[PDB]
C-alpha cells in the first residue's frame, strides 16, 4: 500500500514528497550490521513491523569494514534479501553502504562503485530504493569538500546511469552531523539528500538549530540512523530527549529510520535477548528502546 500510493519521491524545495508533489515522512527501522545480526533481517520480520509497529521503510546497514562486505561480500545477499521484501511488503528501502572504522568513503570507493552499479542495475526501475551511499564520514581529516563531495560526485554518476532519480542519501562530516558545511557546498543532483544522526543521549539543542539552517539553505535532510541511546548505541536510554527530537522532526518532515534493530545487550537495541528473528513479539521482547519506538511509529 505505502509504495503504491506514495510511488515516486523526489526532493521538491528541499522537502522528501510523493509523486503527486505531496510531502512524505517515512519512519522505519534500521538493520544492525547485516554481517552480526542479519538473521533479524527477513521478510517475516518487516511484515511484522510493517502490520504492528507501521514501518514505511527499512534501513539494510550493510557495514563495509568490521567484518562486513569488504572482508566477506556475501552480505550484499543479505542486502538483496531486504531489497526484495521490501518490494513485496510494498514498503521503501535504505540500501546503506555503512562506513565507520573506513572513516573515509574514499577509502572503498572503488568497491563502492562496483557495488552501487550493481544494486542500481538490478532495482533502479522500481520505485522503493533509496541509495545510502555513505553512512558516517568521520574524523576531522575527512571534510565535505575535500573527501565527501569528490567521492559523492564519483558514485552519484554510476548510480545515475541505470536511476535517474530515485534518492540518493549522502552523509556529511563528524558521524554526519555536519550538514553546515554540506548546506553551503550542496550537489547538484536534484534527488540528493543529505543524512543527518543523532543520538538522544547528547544534549541536542543546538543539532537542532544546525539541521534549522541546513534546511534553510534548501537542503533535504534525512536522518536515516538515529538512537535513543549515547552515541556508542549503548550507556543509558534518554527518551525525554529522544521525544524532543521526534517532536522537531515531525515538525520539519523529517524521514527517519531508528538504529537498530537486533538483541545484542546495548541500550540501543529494539528487541530483548530472546525476541523472535521473525517477528511476531510480545511486549516483553521489546527493550525499552524498542517499545518507544514502536509507539511512535504506531502513533504516526
Ligand atoms: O561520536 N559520535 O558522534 C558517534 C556517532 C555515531 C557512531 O556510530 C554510529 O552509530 C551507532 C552507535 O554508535 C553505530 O552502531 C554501533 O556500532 C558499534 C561499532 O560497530 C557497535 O559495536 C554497536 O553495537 C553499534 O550500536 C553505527 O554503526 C554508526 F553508524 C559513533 N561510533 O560508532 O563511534 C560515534
Amino acid at each position: 500500500s505505502v509504495v503504491e500510493e506514495h510511488g515516486q519521491l523526489s526532493i521538491s524545495n528541499g522537502e522528501l514528497v510523493n509523486e503527486r508533489g505531496e510531502q512524505v515522512q517515512l519512519k522505519g527501522m534500521s538493520s544492525h550490521g547485516l554481517q552480526w545480526y542479519g538473521q533479524f533481517v527477513n521478510y517475516e520480520s518487516m511484515k511484522w513491523l510493517r502490520d504492528d509497529w507501521g514501518i514505511n521503510v527499512f534501513r539494510a546497514a550493510m557495514y563495509t569494514s568490521s567484518g562486513g562486505y569488504i572482508d566477506d561480500p556475501s552480505v550484499k545477499e543479505k542486502v538483496k534479501e531486504a531489497v526484495e521484501a521490501a518490494i513485496d511488503l510494498d514498503i521503501y528501502v535504505i540500501i546503506d553502504w555503512h562506513i565507520l572504522s573506513d572513516n573515509d568513503p574514499n577509502i572503498y570507493k572503488e568497491e563502492a562503485k562496483d557495488f552501487f552499479d550493481e544494486m542500481s542495475e538490478l532495482y533502479g526501475d522500481y520505485p522503493n530504493v533509496i541509495y545510502e551511499i555513505a553512512n558516517e564520514p568521520n574524523g576531522s581529516d575527512v571534510t565535505w569538500g575535500n573527501q565527501i563531495k569528490p567521492y559523492a560526485e564519483e558514485v552519484i554518476p554510476i548510480i545515475r546511469n541505470n536511476d535517474p532519480n530515485n534518492i540518493i542519501i549522502v552523509g556529511t562530516g563528524t558521524w554526519s552531523q555536519d550538514v553546515h558545511h554540506a548546506a553551503d557546498n550542496q550537489l547538484a543532483d536534484p534527488n540528493v539528500m543529505y543524512a543527518f544522526h543523532f543520538y538522544a543521549g547528547t544534549h541536542g539543542q543546538n543539532l537542532r538549530d544546525q539541521v534549522d539552517y541546513a534546511l534553510d539553505q534548501g537542503a533535504a535532510i534525512f536522518v536515516s540512523e538515529w538512537g535513543t541511546s549515547a552515541a556508542t548505541g549503548d550507556g543509558g536510554v534518554f527518551l525525554d530527549e529522544a521525544q524532543v527530537w521526534i517532536d522537531f522532526m515531525d515538525e520539519r518532515n523529517l524521514s527517519w529510520a531508528n538504529w537498530s534493530l537486533t538483541h545484542k545487550d546495548e541500550s540501543s537495541a529494539a528487541l530483548m535477548p530472546g525476541a523472535n528473528p521473525t517477528g511476531g513479539w510480545t511486549e516483553a521482547e521489546l527493550s525499552p528502546s524498542g517499545t518507544f519506538v514502536r509507539e511512535k511509529i504506531r502513533e504516526s
